This record gives C-alpha cells, sequence and structure tokens, in this order.
C-alpha cells in the first residue's frame, strides 16, 4: 500500500530508510521529526530482549523521563478551543491500592446538564513509563472535553518509572476497576454511554480491559472501544514474518529492541507471553466473541501497525463490529501528539474518537 | 505479497483482508469472484465504450437501490429540488437535503456540495444509494447539495470533459452564492470515485477561476484520478494488486474513453488530477482522501494524498480497512459501522471548517 512494484515500502525496500527519508512521511512530521532529532533511524538501545529484567526496569525509568519531556514539548503549547474543566478525584482499586482520576468536562457541565458520552482514556507508554499527568495525555483528554466529552484520564500503576514497579496484571486491575467507577457513578458524572480508549501501550489496556469486562460479567457496561496504535503481540525480540511492519518501519521513533527490553518489566517471568490479557495480538476467537463495536486505528509507518490490522481481523472473524483505519504518513502515535505540526490529523482523530463514543449513547 | 500480487486467483470473497460481513454480502450477490472481462476495452472505438457504459449504467443503479433503498435515517430529512443555469445555459438540478425544520432563519449548518461517483460517465444523483448517502448526512446536521451532473455516458450522456466538471463548478458557486437562502455556515466538496475525481477537480477549477475562497475543504473518497487503467504503472501496485474486486482495469479502460474520447486531456490535471503539478495544487483549502484498502484505486488515491501534502495543502489520508471500492459508501445493511464511521467523519470535518 503506497508502494511501487519496483520496491517494497519502507526498510523492507531500503534498510537505510528512515522517517527523514520515507517518501510516505508526511513532510510537516518529517520536517518537525528532523528539527527535533527523531527523524533518522533511532538510536540502538543499552538494554534488548536479552537484558535483565532488572536492567529493563532501570532502563525504562531513565528512559521515561525523555519520553516525558517530549510529551511536554508537544503538548504545552496550547490549550482547546472550548473551555475545559479539570478535576481529580480518587478510588480504590480492588487490592486496596488508591487510582487518582483525572476527570476532563466541557466548562459549566453538572449532573444536571444533559449527560455527556464518557471516554475513560488509558495512556500510552507500554504498560511501563509515562503518566496520565504528563502534558501531552491532559491535552488530549481536555482536547476530546472539549469536543462535548466527560473523559476519565486512569493514573494506573506502571511496570516501571515514576508509578512502578507493578507487573501485570496491576495495570489492568486499576484501569478496570476505574471504568467500573465510572459506570456505577453515570448520573454523579453526567454521562450517557462509556467507551474505553487509548494508545500503543493504552491502546493495550483499553482492549484488556474490555476482554476483561468479557470475563467478570459486567461487559454491559462497556460500550465500545476506540484502540490507537495497539501495542498488543509482545513479539518485539522474533520478528515474525506475519508481522512485516515490524522491520518495514524499525526505528521509526522506536527501535524494536526498546520494545523486546520493555516487555520484561510487564511480565518478568515470561509466564503470560501468550496471555491475551497481557497481549490481546494472541486472543483466540472465544475470547473476543460478544465485545461491544471496536475501532482500530494505527499509523502507517509504525512498526505496530500490522498487530494492530491482524487484531482488527481477528475482532471481525470474531464478530465484533469493528471499524479499522490507517491514519498516513505518521509514525507511531503522532496524531496523539504532534498538534502543532500536523494539527488537521491531530484533530481529525479527536473528531472520529469524539463522534464515535456519541455514536454508542 | 498481498492479493493478488501473491496469489492471482485471489478475490474479494477468499482475500483475508475483507470485511468477512462484506465478503459474505458480495457472494450472495455474485460481486466475490473476479469481475469479468468486458467486451470493451482502452482499444475499443468511442462510440462502443459509450454504448457499453450506457448498457452497464442500469445495472449499476440497480445495485444502488438495492443497497441503498432498504432504511431512512435515524433523524428526519426533507429533501426538495432546485434548478439552476450552468455557464453555458444549461439546466442542472440540484437535491437539497436538510434537517426537517432547518430553513434560512435557523442557526446555520454546515454544507456538503456532494459530487456522485460512476467514473463521470455513469449513475445518476437521483439512484438511491446517493440519495441515501445525502439524506444520511444531511441527518447529522448538514445541508447536503447533490448536483446533477452532465455525465459522458448513460442517461445524461454524452457530454465529455469538461461538461460534467463544469456542472459541479457551477453549483458549488450557486450553493456560495445562496448561503443566507440555504441557511447555511461554510461549504465543502464530498464525493466517491469518479465524484471524488469531479470534488478534486471542481476545487483546482476554482482556483483557476479565482473563486478558490468560497470553498472551506475537500472531502475526497476512493478518489478515481489517475485515467491510467490500460497502462497499469509500476507506481500503482493496487491495480495490480486489486484487480477485478468489483472493478476490472479493463472495463476502467473502457470507461475513460467516453470521458476524454481523444485522450488529449490524459494529463490534464482537471480530468485526472493525479497528474496535477505543485503549482495546480499550491494554495488550496484543507483535503481529507480517504480510500478503500481492497480498491484498485487505492494508491492513486494515496500518491494524490502525499502530492497535495508536498504542495503545502493540510491533508489528512485515510484508509478503510476490510472494504472494496467505494463499499463504506453504500453498503450500509451489511457493514453499517464502517458506512456510519465514514459519514460521522465527513460531517465532523465539515463542522470542522465552520
Amino acid at each position: 500500500s503506497n508502494a511501487t512494484l519496483n520496491q517494497l515500502p519502507g526498510r523492507l525496500g531500503d534498510p537505510s530508510m528512515s522517517l527523514g527519508t520515507d517518501p510516505r512521511t508526511d513532510p510537516r512530521l518529517a520536517a518537525a521529526l528532523t528539527q527535533l532529532g527523531l527523524a533518522d533511524q533511532a538510536a540502538e538501545p543499552p538494554v534488548n530482549a536479552n537484558s535483565e529484567v532488572a536492567d529493563c526496569i532501570a532502563y525504562s525509568t531513565a528512559a521515561e523521563q525523555a519520553w516525558q519531556t517530549l510529551g511536554a514539548m508537544l503538548g504545552s503549547q496550547g490549550e482547546p478551543s472550548n473551555p475545559v474543566d479539570v478535576r481529580e478525584e480518587t478510588i480504590k482499586g480492588r487490592g486496596g491500592n488508591e487510582i487518582k482520576l483525572y476527570i476532563h468536562s466541557p466548562t459549566g457541565h453538572t449532573s444536571d446538564s444533559d449527560p455527556l458520552p464518557c471516554v475513560v482514556h488509558t495512556h500510552g507508554g507500554g504498560m511501563v513509563i509515562l503518566t496520565a499527568a504528563d502534558a501531552n495525555y491532559s491535552r488530549w483528554r481536555s482536547e476530546l472535553a472539549a469536543t462535548g466529552l466527560v473523559v476519565v484520564g486512569v493514573e494506573f500503576r506502571n511496570a516501571a518509572g515514576a508509578l512502578g514497579n507493578h507487573p501485570f496484571p496491576a495495570g489492568l486491575h486499576d484501569c478496570a476497576d476505574a471504568a467500573k467507577w465510572v459506570a456505577s457513578n453515570r448520573e454523579a458524572l453526567g454521562i450517557s454511554t462509556l467507551i474505553m480508549s487509548g494508545e500503543s501501550g493504552g491502546g493495550n489496556l483499553s482492549l484488556a480491559t474490555t476482554m476483561l469486562a468479557k470475563k467478570e460479567g459486567w461487559l454491559e457496561e462497556i460500550a465500545g472501544v476506540y484502540a490507537q496504535c495497539p501495542y498488543i503481540s509482545g513479539l518485539y525480540a522474533s520478528k515474525p514474518e506475519e508481522l512485516p511492519s515490524l522491520l518495514e518501519n524499525d526505528a521509526y521513533f522506536w527501535d524494536m529492541k526498546t520494545m523486546g527490553a520493555m516487555v520484561k518489566p510487564y511480565d518478568p517471568t515470561g509466564e503470560n507471553a501468550s496471555n491475551p490479557l497481557a497481549w490481546p495480538y494472541h486472543a483466540s476467537l472465544e475470547d473476543l466473541a460478544g465485545l461491544p463495536p471496536h475501532v482500530i486505528s494505527v499509523n502507517e509507518l509504525d512498526p505496530l501497525r500490522d498487530e494492530g490490522l491482524a487484531h482488527y481481523r481477528k475482532l471481525l472473524k470474531a464478530g465484533v463490529s469493528t471499524v479499522g483505519r490507517t491514519v498516513h504518513g505518521t509514525c507511531h502515535a503522532a496524531d496523539c501528539s504532534f498538534v502543532d505540526v500536523i494539527p488537521d490529523v491531530y484533530f481529525a482523530t479527536v473528531r472520529d474518537i469524539s463522534a464515535f463514543a456519541y455514536s454508542r449513547a
């Protein structure tokens, strides 16, 4: 797709290709990445899938700061065109830990207004790093709220970094418990329906939260899922031939050695490598049967693209109503962050999520 | 490699990428297997290509009626007809769809000027699938103007390029001069396949004619814009990969000829937008290009998306997965989530330009 009969795309056709030289990159994004030094192939990481778990945790904790600074650079330079209120709520997880929730809503929305659709947002970071308080995620939740939504940002436990060190299934349980709390407080929040949404590791968590809701018998509370560039195979070390994008777009923003290392803090024993609740790509059809409508939205120049598209096809095979989209010209999660560079793409996704949430009400 | 690049016998019915709901519907309709070789091709006489197109029109209209007439929007819509005069004096009928109770005294709504598909050669705005599409868009809170433009063949033929283009431009100009009367706040062009061509070309023509400021954006679906179906250039792999998925490229090679019988406009961007230079595109308003994954036209749409970006146009590019050519414009009873995802995307884009 978007290729030539004379050359396979990306690194499949030219191993030296990068986001800065790929003819598919949106030139505005290529220029911004070039300015930030992130258009060339990503640097070799100091850890990989052969590294010790403790070393993967330590590296992730150090890498968190760099990624948070990039997110702040990208997300803190503006605010939504419509005014938004943000308040904090703390709830109790199933095991007794406190879960902070950042609740964004249009200013002047109350339990007495007409109810708005709700997005329970699960942020990215491979389930290992980054926080809901990061500027890019706060900006995203506020831009969603400004379209007429109540957006609940879950501050779930991470496998490493500032909110670590809590392997699977800690973060999943926090996301599920947050969704259950929202579902029990529809009148107080002033909401009409609930969808799960998030990107990359947060796309994993939104998908897995919904599968867990099915397993626990409260699936009726979740009206839909909008999963962006989902990080769901866990296969970044082995590069299986069913997932060519892992080679085609390797070191476009992310080198797959980094992701192979980041798998380990989430599942230190490796016992959950094929557990669909940890890595939804490994779901069977019975795991997916009966799920509510899904949208899977992948990025064209993302090494994760093909596992997202494979999961889209599997959802359909299981009978789930599923819409599949590629956002062209973008590296991994770029439409979630580069609001100042590709605002039309960023807001096309914001509007798509909002319209989907309204369509479930 | 995917589709017929890896397996020349593959079809929509056997391609693992097809949405299984759509594959089942196509199978039931006899459209899942590879499309048949047509009795005409790009080497046929113009008169034979016209006759063939005219014969195919009624069959395609019947399919459109089957797919589009089995329901109605969840919100009530009014449809009225208006007739305007084109630049050459011909009458252009307009189907104007709006939410019931919308007037020039209501708060203004965004407007979509819709240019229907059919390769610029066949089909009509009155076809049930196009009427359904315009009403479903209107039901989201839009005024939707369906242009009944002249065709190169069929019931509304036989008028080669640029007749239909001029009708679309003149309708858009009329809408732009009647914003208060229609109760509208902004105007975007939108359509699929041959109608994606016409929406793109109308906007390029507005630049050439000095009224570009009237158009706030373009939402072009699965655009039919290269004209290269006979030669199958190496830059467009989908032409081989998805050949005879719904459309065989010999058929489209024949249907090119009524639009431009001499071939003298084969590189004219107003006839075939894929051939635009960067200067043809400079300054254009924001675009969305939305292609179908299993469509032989996919790659010319994506190439044009990239060219728009290279020219500095704000452009969003989307693939709708699991779909053959234009399936999200028609298969409302089979893949409603996909169909309405596209309806909502277009509506939200129109609102974003107001």
